[PDB]
């Protein structure tokens, strides 16, 4: 019964492997508060500033369902640059201090990398990034990963094919990232040559003895595999090369004929939203576990709203 | 003490004369709840999700302030097609699949008839259909049959007035549904010929025993009913027929000299937000029920989102 | 222990030196139940509607921080013009009379002035004025006058200098209306000629006995003052006059080189969002009290929302 050790929440360098073990722990116990038919009081008298420079749905209402779990209320905008109405212009630090003043825990979703980092270091109250525009997203990492824990069991000892768009994937670089901590795990990288991992990942992989392997074939590898983790590939990285886009139409496709070939205990995960690259009947298969993901991205975030306000 | 026999709230067609009667009654109920001093916990722990595709303001915060007067709490947006800022694109069944993580009951408003039912069809929580596109409103067809018995002091034996677009009024066609299942129903048509009410709501009144009558004499019609229903006739319904729009300048107005000619105990009902067809003097009357009606829609959503969690 | 004497708080010709003195003395309490590790219930069970006609973050967030504080719940809107999205238009009054229907006080920015007065006017329950549009803002008045008696100990006897856009200032017109109802108050006009403060302001503390004195050297007043408060001067004041705007490069600005010369117990102030008319290395200096400035904003508004709605 101490402090939460992180200050703020904001990239995937700050957690080690007890660290994530131990707020996986917390999650757990998050579950059952919010399976509970009593409203929980752990956040009473506690506020969170949705601080959002842009709409994004899906992880706002997952921070505010969140907070409300615990007891705790939410303050919200989703035009954050909109400071005043009458006179233009919006500074992050002064944001921040204007906004601490009214808040207890901002949680933060600016259009600039670095963003994040400058508000945890200019606010006196805890925050969380909840998407430091194409820079670092925490707390879908750490969902990711507890998934993958939660629906296999282990983190150790595991196969997990990381398919779609590698170079420019903030999520497959950054679940890279968190799961080279454990041991005997073997990464697959499933992707066109043209949209392939890139080899900042590749060789701290190398460096945390991670076995690693690339793919042009999704077919192959997800046989062999605990996790097929599936992001779309945006026609626009193929430029140009349209005959390279026609190559890779119908391959890199989760689809009831890569089901057929599957273990029966693996899993599909896809941060989403998706495009066609997981069709509709997939969803009946109970091994689609993306819309678990997304309820377990409730769970991870009631935990760190409980460690960083009342601590473990 | 038993389920609310409906599992979500989509179509006028799932409520009979029974149904109807049980609703106002616990709606009467609600009302005694708003009035009371202590806050209500009937819905403590309970979340609402108001899913709106587009912004619509007096019938979100209707449904908002309803939850909240029963203990409730809301998540809210008005942006519901903005799932990820940084990952494009939004299927309705995914949203209601994400979001059914963080709520106990969802009450959408899509831009697309159909959407209210397949969001029903793939929820594991109850739906309301809050305003279908330019389909279903149910809630505001239920208000406006609850204002009328709520004012009137009867449904049964009753004459009412529906004015102004009913060739392409939604409104008018659910209230004038939802009517037809009571007895000695009268009901009046009053419009310009281009705009009178279209012929599958004419033969189902005929098939339901409600007598009904077709007029442009609004001044003939008012005289002789309990209810003047109003909704406003864009110019842009008469086309090229300006000759027509100049016809119809003056007389489809609910105005001084139209009470002049009412019934002491006839009410004026208007879904709002109106145009010019109810002159700003008609508020001072005591027959000027609109904004009654706005507040019996907090009564009945109060009703529906507490029969849809709790039971009767 | 009585009613609140204002039904609604519209203007700042509404308070007299003991209304607002016995107004600062509410804020310093509501200061006492923001600080305490329970939460409040001063205002369990009441909901403020925030009906704001353009986005607005700071000042929205501060009213709904406050309405929270004290135990309350909020409606919000940023989009009050649209009040449904399938039936198009909105009139103030009737958006009022709909609204009050949900809620127990109303909390409004609209885009036009005398906006607030016809809400007040409409509403049976009370309205704060939150900015009519380029009209009256009085809670920032009202903050702005809290803040100078909170970081100097007294209004009597101050010398204040307002400088920045007097001639279009809204809230250095309204501070200089509040601070001339006490006594020996000296008031510093420090501006460039050509936004120099107007006559109407001049010649109502010349009626008040309110000495005030014009200057462009703001080194020269900055040394004599209790008080600078800041504004921007946007460009486009100067019109075609860049001359005179390369004559204004530099001196109407707050940084080091002006707080080396003010006494150790003075204060900038400046109601926020700044643009580079003060620099941030002023930030670390005890004196700059814009965040403390905006603080007393969530205190004011407490005390507003406590008083209009369960009084002294
Ligand atoms: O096909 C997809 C869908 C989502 N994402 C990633 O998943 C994140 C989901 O988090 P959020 O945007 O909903 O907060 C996005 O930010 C984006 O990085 C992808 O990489 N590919
Ligand atoms: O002059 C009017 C005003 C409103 N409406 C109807 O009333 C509804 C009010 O419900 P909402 O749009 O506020 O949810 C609208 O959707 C629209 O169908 C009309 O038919 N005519
Ligand atoms: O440089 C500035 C910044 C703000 N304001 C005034 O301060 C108010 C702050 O209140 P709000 O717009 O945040 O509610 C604005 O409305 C505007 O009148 C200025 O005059 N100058």
């Amino acid at each position: 019964p101490h402090m939460f050790e992180l200050s703020d929440v904001i990239e995937g360098k700050q957690f080690d492997r007890e660290m994530l073990s131990a707020i996986f722990d917390v999650a757990r116990e998050m579950e059952k508060i919010e399976k509970s038919s009593s409203q929980s009081e752990i956040l009473k008298g506690y506020l969170m500033a949705t601080l959002f420079y842009e709409p994004s749905t899906r992880t706002r209402l997952s921070f505010e369902s969140a907070m409300k779990r615990l007891g705790g209320e939410v303050l919200t905008t989703e035009n954050a640059r909109e400071a005043s109405s009458a006179a233009k212009g919006e500074t992050l630090e002064d944001t921040i201090r204007t906004v601490e003043g009214y808040s207890d825990i901002i949680v933060m979703r600016h259009f600039e990398s670095g963003a994040a980092r400058k508000a945890a270091a200019t606010a006196n109250i805890p925050v969380i990034n909840a998407g430091d525009g194409p820079g670092e997203h925490p707390t879908q990492a750490l969902l990711d990963v507890y998934t993958i824990q939660s629906e296999i069991g282990k983190l150790d000892g595991i196969s997990v094919a990381l398919v779609g768009d590698l170079a420019n994937g903030r999520t497959v670089r950054s679940l890279a990232y968190l799961l080279a901590k454990f041991k005997d795990v073997k990464i697959y990288f499933v992707s066109p040559e043209i949209v392939k991992m890139k080899d900042d990942i590749k060789d701290y992989l190398t460096s945390s003895g991670v076995e690693w392997e690339e793919s042009s074939d999704l077919m192959e590898v997800a046989s062999k595999c605990d996790v097929v983790y599936q992001t779309r590939i945006q026609r626009e990285r193929f430029g140009e090369r349209l005959d390279l886009y026609e190559a890779a139409r119908g391959k890199f496709i989760v689809d009831k004929d890569l089901l057929g070939v599957m273990q029966k205990k693996a899993i599909i995960m896809h941060p989403l939203p998706r495009l066609d690259e997981i069709t509709a009947d997939v969803d009946a298969d109970p091994r689609a576990a993306y819309f678990r993901q997304a309820k377990n991205g409730l769970f991870i975030r009631m935990a760190l709203l409980k460690l960083l306000l009342v601590g473990w």
